[PDB]
């Protein structure tokens, strides 16, 4: 409460803050601030690292047929009344431990999806390999949430991708050292990079309040570093994880 708030302008790539926003602020008052916000001045502005929002990244017919495929394919209990499908290996993060007995491989869609990430930008979403994908789902009945965290940078890469499918939401990133906050309202078919800043020195959160209907985010993962080629981890785990990840799981009726 007693932070900074921002809310992102998508044309001009920039964070504007914004006393009228608040910590309990509602989804509808973010969506205004978001068209208010062009208006406003540059004075104040942060610079989000690795923060890219996509417009319009999915056609119609394109969502529909992903969506087919994922309603198609079990979901699956998560905590925080999120539902989640996954496409990944299975890791203990505490242990360092990863089981690939499970992972079959990614889902058919990750094909089309990771070209049309390439055909925008090769050096931001290019040369992505896919380790976990998972789709997680929302409903504003059963209060659905994610709450606010950095993910595992220890098998997970630079790169965090959602793409909010069913309909849109507000992503609330924290900086607890700079006492910053900002709101970035994802709309339906758009994508958000998370990486650099966002990914370590930010936090990533969607609240309940932000989540209205039922939302699926098809989030998507890299290889880390390590378990990528020059790694210690490569042999013994990331060689399997990438030949896996190349494998695509036929989940379409033809």
């Amino acid at each position: 409460v007693n932070y900074k708030v921002f809310i992102y302008d998508h044309i001009r790539q920039i964070a504007i803050p914004t006393t009228n926003l608040n910590s309990q602020s509602s989804l509808e008052d973010i969506i205004d601030e978001s068209t208010s916000c062009q208006s406003v001045s540059t004075d104040g502005s942060i610079e989000i690292d690795g923060l890219t929002l996509i417009h319009n990244f999915l056609s119609e017919s394109e969502e529909s047929k992903i969506l087919n495929m994922i309603d198609t394919v079990k979901w699956a209990k998560s905590k925080s009344g999120r539902r989640k499908q996954d496409y990944g290996p299975k890791v203990n993060f505490k242990h360092k431990k990863v089981k690939t007995d499970t992972f079959v491989g990614m889902p058919e869609y990750a094909d089309m999806l990771l070209n049309k990430m390439s055909e925008y930008d090769v050096k931001k979403l290019g040369n992505y390999q896919p380790f976990e994908m998972c789709n997680l789902e929302y409903e504003e009945v059963k209060k659905s949430a994610i709450e606010m965290h950095q993910d595992d940078m220890w098998i997970w890469g630079n790169r965090l991708i959602s793409i909010n499918l069913i309909n849109g939401s507000v992503m609330t990133l924290s900086n607890d050292n700079k006492s910053f906050l900002c709101y970035v309202h994802m709309p339906h078919r758009s994508l958000l990079c998370m990486a650099d800043e966002c990914r370590y020195d930010w936090k990533h959160g969607v609240l309940a309040h932000h989540i209205r209907g039922r939302r699926i985010a098809l989030t998507m993962r890299e290889a880390a570093k390590d378990f990528a080629e020059g790694g210690e981890l490569y042999e013994k785990y990331g060689a399997e994880l990438i030949r896996l990840g190349n494998i695509r799981v036929p989940l379409s009726k033809t």
